[PDB]
């Protein structure tokens, strides 16, 4: 639904490789465009991947939830100056916006980053390029699924320990779409490709 609101602005900097935003990106993106959402609508870290298209005085630009706004109350979105500026003008430092968040919107294949610090007693995924609000993570533990605790800091966490070997992960979005990757290696810190995804590409 199409929230009305206002904007503010601010920066996450260059960044690092490891977490950057409330939503731990694995980096700020290239193109700049993204946005810190209010603390309802960032609704533990759930809206984390997420896409906005945010209109604002000078049109309409696309942007990925990246961040927590403490501060922002509901409708209150804060841009990134880059798209800030595109949207407005940065001098007046505050515009009035509407926006919706973007359904199935296109992008790349979904790829698995497991957290620094993780082993088989506890692990940290971040599920990447969805597309879209993602409801359950799972481990195969034997036969069955073990769900995953989800983070508010962009991770889905292990409430217990985890068999030893190559990871079988089952996702599924908030429109009841679940991919299942399997092979997936405990290697902390580094972005797993995958050829999976939640709609075609069209
Ligand atoms: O990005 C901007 C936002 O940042 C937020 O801050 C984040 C921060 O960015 C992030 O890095 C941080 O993530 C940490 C997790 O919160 C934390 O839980 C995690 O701790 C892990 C630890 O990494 C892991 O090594 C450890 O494993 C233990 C295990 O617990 C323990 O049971 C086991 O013991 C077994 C023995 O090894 C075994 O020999 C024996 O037989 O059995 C034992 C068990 O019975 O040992 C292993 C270690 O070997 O688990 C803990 C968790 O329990 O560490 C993460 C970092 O690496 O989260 C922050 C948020 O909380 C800001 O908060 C936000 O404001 C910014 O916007």
């Amino acid at each position: 639904m199409t929230t009305h609101g206002r904007a503010t602005h601010y920066s996450l900097g260059q960044g690092n490789t490891i977490a950057n935003g409330n939503c731990s990106m694995p980096a700020v993106p290239a193109d700049r465009m993204y946005v810190a959402v209010s603390s309802p609508e960032y609704s533990g870290a759930a809206a984390c991947g997420t896409f906005l298209d945010v209109t604002g005085p000078k049109g309409t630009v696309r942007v990925q939830v990246a961040d927590q706004c403490h501060g922002c109350e509901v409708g209150h979105l804060n841009l990134s100056e880059e798209a800030f500026r595109a949207l407005g003008d940065f001098n007046a430092g505050i515009i009035p916006i509407s926006y919706v968040t973007v359904r199935d919107p296109a992008g790349p294949t979904v790829a698995i980053r497991v957290k620094e610090g993780s082993s088989r007693w506890w692990a940290g995924l971040q599920v990447l390029n969805a597309g879209n609000r993602i409801d359950r993570v799972e481990i195969q533990a034997g036969r069955q699924w073990l769900p995953l605790t989800r983070t508010d800091y962009g991770y889905w966490v292990t409430p217990s320990p985890i068999q030893d070997g190559p990871l079988t992960v089952k996702v599924t979005d908030q429109y009841g779409r679940a991919v299942v990757l399997p092979g997936l290696r405990m290697a902390p810190g580094e972005i797993q490709r995958t050829a999976s995804r939640f709609y075609p590409v069209h």
